[PDB]
Order: C-alpha cells, then structure tokens, then sequence
C-alpha cells in the first residue's frame, strides 16, 4: 500500500562487486556514498501514477516554458540570462537542438502528488548508479531472497541513452568532456561513453582544461583535431560567462546538453512553471527575488540561487524568517528564487529525495538520495529501490 524503507543485509562481497564494475567512488573520502544497508519498496501504480507519468508531463510543461522564454526579453532578463547569448539560445530551441538527458527532483509526500524541487537539466549526475549499479544490485537481491524474487524497479536509463545514442549517431567522433579531480564527474562522463560506444558511436574523452583554441576560436583537442560535437559535464552558465563565451555565436561546434537547456538549469525554472500552470498539482509555489510572495504570513520558505548544485547556498526559512536549514556552496553572489517549501520525507534519521530520469523526452526510471537534514548535501547517500505490488 504505502511507499515504504526497509532494512537489507549489506552484500558479503561488495567492494570488490563495485571494483569489478568501476565503481570507484561507491566511497567517498572513507565515508559511504553508495548504502545498500536500506531499500525503498514501491508498488507498480506509485511508480507509474506518481513519478513516471508525473515526470512526463513536467518535461512537457517545461518544453512550454523554454518556448515561451526564447520569445520574451522581459523573462530573459528576469533568468539573468546575458542579453549577448539570447539570439544563439533562441536559435538553438528554434533548430531543437538534440538533448540526451536530465533529472528532475522531487519531494515524495505519500499518497499525495509529488513535488518538483527543481530540474537539474544540463549536467546531473547520479546517473551510473541510478542507470548500472543498482540495477545489478536489484539482480543480486532477487537471487539472495532479501527482497521478492519477482522485483522490478523503475529503471529503463541505459536502455533509453543506448537508443538516443543510436538516434544521434554521427561518423565523426563524438567528443566527451568533464573537469579533473573528480572521480564522479570522470566515471559519470564513462558511463556515457560507454553507452555511445554500445551504440556504435566512436567517442573521445578530452579533459575540459586540455580543449584547446585554433585560430579564429576553433575547438581543438590536444592533436589539433576539430572538435565538431561534444557532451560537456560543465555548466552551460559558465560557458557564457568564460571570456570565450561569445565563441559560442558562431555555432561551430554541437554542444550536448545544447545552449537552449540552460533556460531549465535555471532556477527560474520554477517561478516561470508557477507563473504558466498556476495551481499544478506537482508545482510548489514560486518567484523572483523582489517579486510579492505567493505564500501567506506564517508559512516556511526556500530561498535558492538561480545557479547551484547538491543545495549550495540554499536556505530553508521558517514564518518567522528564522533559518531552518542552510547549505555551504560556491554559488552565494547568484541571484536568487523563492519557492514555498515541502520538507523531504523522513526515513528513520534520514531525508529522502527522489531524482526521476528523463532521456530525450521519455522518463524512464528513478535513483533516490538519503542525508541527515532537510537539504540534501554532498554528504548524501544513493539507496537502492525495487517495485513489489
């Protein structure tokens, strides 16, 4: 009937289940990432009524909001987005420049619809363990009786991204880049590789601070190739903003997420959904800084940054302007959403948040987070789920 969490014995043989697998980051500074001492049990309807169906039509109502942003100075403006990008992202969602994928967040509220937090469009990540390692965890977990032998769980991601891969599938290698010094970036970026690469596409992997610049701002890698298309795991506002930004007019190269995503990356976002779908059942109440408040006196509230990951610089305010809760991050000088608030639901000691995985425009399964307080951190945990009943 009910969602629920239960405990599972750990595998006897896991860390060298994630060595086999090039899990390499399954622990994190001697501090569990991956946690497979719980599970999240769903039935069938849940997943297919509460998340699957519910992500669908979210995508769609963003696809609305990109549309309607392209065409209206004043929204862009409110984005923040630079007036000197607005003709190449207009004519990026004008070409439908090709997306391979996003996750949005969600706040599970039982019975009740769930709650979009925000769409993390551009560069989520995740994405190995909600696509590969919990889908062979599920496997063994079957085989080992600790959860019903005809489990499923809401996963089609590797599927989905092979198939898109084939979809976008070019002679010319497809090039794929992330910064150094993070093991998840660089095993997130292989992951897709790998993907592409069952698809038969030939793939490259080029650090971001090893692309280089030919005459006239042509993007080269470290032979002198011309890079023609590229998967980045870096954030498309920061491409605008490095000074070799305007580079990116001249269209010379394909980027995927493509220009046009960063209207969803924004968190804008989520007062332009409010403003387009007032009263949505999936939709928190939202709006820019110096805007009136959609919410009453009294009433909790969430002041995010247009631009953050993993919560930084988000603050959880109670009626009374007092901080609940609030997260360190780099992001602090960004402009600011508001957004009434939805506590994460509480497992035990620990708050739960649900990421659902679009590829394309299909939404095809799901990974969940745990962490100690109502914003979900770097500290935070992925928790397998199956689908029973």
């Amino acid at each position: 009937h009910h969602m629920l969490r239960h405990n599972v014995p750990v595998r006897r043989d896991l860390d060298q289940i994630a060595a086999d697998n090039g899990f390499d980051f399954h622990i994190i500074d001697n501090e569990i990432y991956w946690d497979e001492s719980r599970a999240y049990r769903f039935t069938l309807r849940q997943i297919e009524e509460q998340i699957e169906k519910p992500t669908a039509e979210l995508h769609q109502m963003c696809l609305e909001v990109v549309d309607r942003a392209v065409k209206d100075e004043e929204i862009l403006t409110q984005l923040a987005i630079p007036p000197l990008y607005w003709d190449v992202i207009a004519e990026s969602w004008r070409a439908r420049d090709p997306s391979l994928y996003g996750r949005m967040d969600f706040a599970w509220c039982g019975n009740a619809p769930v709650k979009l937090l925000e769409y993390n469009a551009d560069t989520p990540t995740s994405l190995y363990e909600s696509a590969y390692f919990q889908w062979l965890w599920l496997e063994d977990a079957r085989r080992s009786g600790i959860i019903p032998r005809d489990a499923d769980q809401y996963n089609a991601i590797q599927e989905r991204l092979i198939s898109r891969f084939s979809e976008l599938y070019s002679r010319e290698p497809f090039y794929f880049c992330c910064c150094q010094d993070t093991d998840e970036d660089r095993s997130t970026v292989l992951y897709l590789q790998d993907c592409a690469q069952q698809a038969g596409q030939e793939s490259r992997f080029i650090y971001i601070e090893d692309l280089g610049l030919g005459v006239g701002g042509v993007l080269t890698d470290l032979d002198d190739n011309v890079i023609q298309r590229a998967f980045k795991l870096y954030p498309l506002e920061w491409m605008m903003r490095d000074d070799n930004g305007p580079l990116l007019r001249k269209r010379r190269e394909q980027w995927v997420e493509p220009l046009w995503k960063s209207i969803l990356s924004n968190k804008g976002l989520m007062p332009l959904l409010w403003r387009f779908f007032p009263g949505h059942p999936n939709l928190l109440a939202s709006w820019f800084d110096g805007e009136k408040p959609q919410i009453a006196a009294g009433e909790s509230y969430v002041r995010k940054p247009i631009y953050s990951r993993e919560g930084g610089n988000v603050t959880i305010f109670d009626g009374k302007n007092n901080v609940v809760d609030h997260a360190d991050g780099d992001y602090a000088d960004e402009p600011m959403i508001y957004q009434a608030f939805q506590p994460l639901p509480r497992f035990g000691d620990s708050y739960t948040l649900i990421g659902s995985w679009i590829v394309d425009d299909e939404a095809c399964g799901m990974g969940i987070r745990e962490d100690n307080t109502l914003i979900t951190k770097d500290t935070s945990r992925f928790v397998p789920h199956y689908i029973a009943g």
